[PDB]
């Protein structure tokens, strides 16, 4: 288990997301689904010129899996996945500029729902989750588990869990007062409202 500090701008973003009073928390789900859709587009595009990139799984889809016993909502995709370098370094580097922009827009009276326009929508997970675990497998790399409860650090370990072929699972460990996002009718409503035209099957699992 390796522990890393977020870049200061990302930690500041996460604290803003956690601390700002903002009731429209449900938008976290469309930001994660949007990320999954971009990742699926990416592997789909890469496969057109190298069909072997689909040896790790041809099916291109999104699963939403609520688990009341564990209090988690998991967004699974079979998209391109992330490398260790993505997790530790590259995503944060990319996230640096979007963070500043977003934080700037927030006076000029943007609101948190617009976070996705700045390429940092992943962090809106922290509107509803006390802890986020990301399990991910990219073709050129091993399977990894990233985790963070915010507070300025995250961990990365090689994952010994169930091998996943290729793709990413974002496991949201929900805050005590956010269990509505475990309810089928609530998830269905949100997907219909914000993610109704995603170009991949989204299967909402039931409990
Ligand atoms: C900024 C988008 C790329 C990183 N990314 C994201 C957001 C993202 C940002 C920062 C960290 C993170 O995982 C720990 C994930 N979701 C992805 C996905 N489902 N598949 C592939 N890559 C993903």
């Amino acid at each position: 288990v390796e522990t890393f500090a977020f870049q200061a701008e990302i930690a500041q973003l996460m604290s803003l997301i956690i601390n700002t009073f903002y009731s429209n928390k449900e938008i976290f789900l469309r930001e994660l689904i949007s990320n999954s859709s971009d990742a699926l587009d990416k592997i789909r595009y890469e496969s057109l010129t190298d069909p072997s990139k689909l040896d790790s799984g041809k099916e291109l889809h999104i699963n939403l899996i609520p688990n009341k016993q564990d209090r988690t909502l998991t967004i699974v995709d079979t998209g391109i996945g992330m490398t260790k370098a993505d997790l530790i370094n590259n995503l944060g580097t990319i996230a640096k500029s979007g963070t500043k922009a977003f934080m700037e827009a927030l006076q000029a009276g943007a609101d948190i729902s617009m976070i996705g326009q700045f390429g940092v929508g992943f962090y809106s997970a922290y509107l509803v989750a006390e802890k986020v675990t990301v399990i991910t497998k990219h073709n050129d790399d091993e399977q990894y588990a990233w985790e963070s409860s915010a507070g300025g650090s995250f961990t990365v370990r090689t994952d010994t869990g169930e091998p996943m072929g290729r793709g990413t699972k974002v496991i949201l460990h929900l805050k005590e007062d956010q269990t509505e996002y475990l309810e089928e009718r609530r998830i269905k409503e949100i997907v219909k409202k914000h993610s109704q035209f995603i170009g991949y099957p989204i299967t909402l699992f039931v409990e």
